[PDB]
């Protein structure tokens, strides 16, 4: 069992470099628009007035490069916290795509990029406190997170900042931040994070579908008793929605959702006692019910 | 610190579907040759005479589809355990590439494919027992592993089989097996695996170069004394070469390798005791020194 990312080729053909003044970062070039974080126009960083910063720019202040080719910016506008640079040329490599806003617990692939060129790809989850536990470099802003389903790329994240705890914060591709964050270098802190309970359960089901049943037991639990216990370990409350979502995996393994909840309760109480589940010595929470079935 | 795969775009455009009679798997289309496991011509599998089975085949026995378009096979050829299907057209998406054979303990990215279509990418290490702890579907054969070095794709692995323990075995792209395995259906087992010591040290350096310091101590050991410790815990012997190739990581953050070996020596007896390292609670051996520095 591997945390697998989506093949990155469709996204690679979209990454460009955007430079404004002394700042360069990455942009996403789809059709004839380049999307990048609006803070590329900052020098300024504690209290930027982006409306005032932007009206003073003209098209030639934005240097956009796709590989060796410089694209000509013919217009620009701001949509929430993303800048949209209109360019003279449509990206010939534009894939089928959509912009989607995800909820906490969702997973996606990140194409980490620097100077417009892709560096690596890895799988991420949106944490319950709306941060990402990413691996992001000095000039990684504008790198995007995405899923691919039937040749259609769903762009769900664009990178903007690193919080002082070392986790990461960013926006959807319409420029709205995930979580209570703003593009200012002001004191802001991520809420206390929690473990994604529905994902841990999905992964225990994956463990059952593959090798192992050693963590199962003879007990069941009510939903409320499970939540009362699990929250004492900083697990997210499990909702009826989550119970419904786990239905197909329950049906496939013959283990009722509340029976798997009993197993998780005991795993939290006992630990794993030198054993491993799918390859892990910790309870994994970055695989969704959807990810397991695939 | 995340396990990062190479961006897979350059390889995605080489993946095709090969069907022979009843069996479908993946092929690698480079220039005017498609490469795939020779066991695609089996039905038979318990002891094949591949030369005999191949002379019985003709070009039209091989159905090669590059997505929508069928490629016409105009020649067929075996090299060790890989079949070479000459097709009428050079792949216009052929990247700069070479065929390389890797050493146990080296890492690479796997592009898992099914029906000739890329499905996921992840980072792998070649185990000391020459197996791969992969994630491979029913029709994953022909999927490849690779590294990228400045526009050149170095192919090092093509997938052939799953051993009874659930680990995986394959060849290089010249058809030579990694490990003491053969392409026939028969009892074969992986040799007892060991842990890749130099990679564990690199991962520890990835923690000190990062932030963590709590496994560090004031002490040092000898290569001989450390190698006596490695044996009880089934760790690969640390060679004067490994120490040297780590030297660039020692030199940087002020920790001699044998200084970090003293830390690893104590870790092999104390455990973590609730503390992570980079962001994990087990000694990780799938990052090379080059993987950490890059
Ligand atoms: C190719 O697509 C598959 C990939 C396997 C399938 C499941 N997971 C994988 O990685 N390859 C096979 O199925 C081979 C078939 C060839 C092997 C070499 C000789 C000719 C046929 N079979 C196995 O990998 C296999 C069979 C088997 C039976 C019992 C225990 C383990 C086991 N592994
Ligand atoms: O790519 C550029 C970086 C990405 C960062 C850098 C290191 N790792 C990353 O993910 N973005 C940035 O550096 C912007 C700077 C800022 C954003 C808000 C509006 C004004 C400009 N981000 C920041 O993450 C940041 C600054 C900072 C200062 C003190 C403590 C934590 C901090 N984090």
């Amino acid at each position: 069992f591997r945390k697998m990312a989506f093949p990155s080729g469709k996204v690679e053909g979209c990454m460009v470099q955007v430079t404004c003044g002394t700042t360069t970062l990455n942009g996403l070039w789809l059709d004839d628009v380049v999307y990048c974080p609006r803070h590329v126009i900052c020098t300024d960083m504690l209290n930027p007035n982006y409306e005032d910063l932007l009206i003073r720019k003209s098209n030639h202040n934005f240097l956009v490069q796709a590989g060796n080719v410089q694209l000509r910016v013919i217009g620009h506008s701001m949509q929430n916290c993303v800048l949209k640079l209109k360019v003279d040329t449509a990206n010939p490599k534009t894939p089928k795509y959509k912009f989607v806003r995800i909820q906490p617990g969702q997973t996606f692939s990140v194409l980490a990029c620097y100077n417009g060129s892709p560096s690596g790809v890895y799988q991420c989850a949106m944490r319950p406190n709306f941060t990402i536990k990413g691996s992001f470099l000095a000039g990684s802003c504008g790198s995007v997170g995405f899923n691919i389903d039937y040749d259609c790329v769903s762009f769900c994240y664009m990178h903007h900042m690193e919080l002082p705890t070392g986790v990461h914060a960013g926006t959807d591709l319409e420029g709205n931040f995930y979580g209570p964050f703003v593009d200012r270098q002001t004191a802001q802190a991520a809420g206390t994070d929690t473990t994604i309970t529905v994902n841990v359960l999905a992964w225990l089901y994956a463990a059952v579908i593959n090798g192992d049943r050693w963590f199962l037991n003879r007990f069941t639990t009510t939903l409320n008793d499970f939540n009362l216990v699990a929250m004492k370990y900083n697990y997210e409350p499990l909702t009826q929605d989550h119970v419904d979502i786990l239905g197909p995996l329950s049906a496939q393994t013959g283990i009722a959702v509340l029976d798997m909840c009993a197993s998780l309760k005991e795993l939290l109480q006992n630990g794993m006692n030198g054993r491993t589940i799918l390859g892990s010595a910790l309870l994994e929470d970055e695989f969704t019910p959807f990810d397991v079935v695939r």
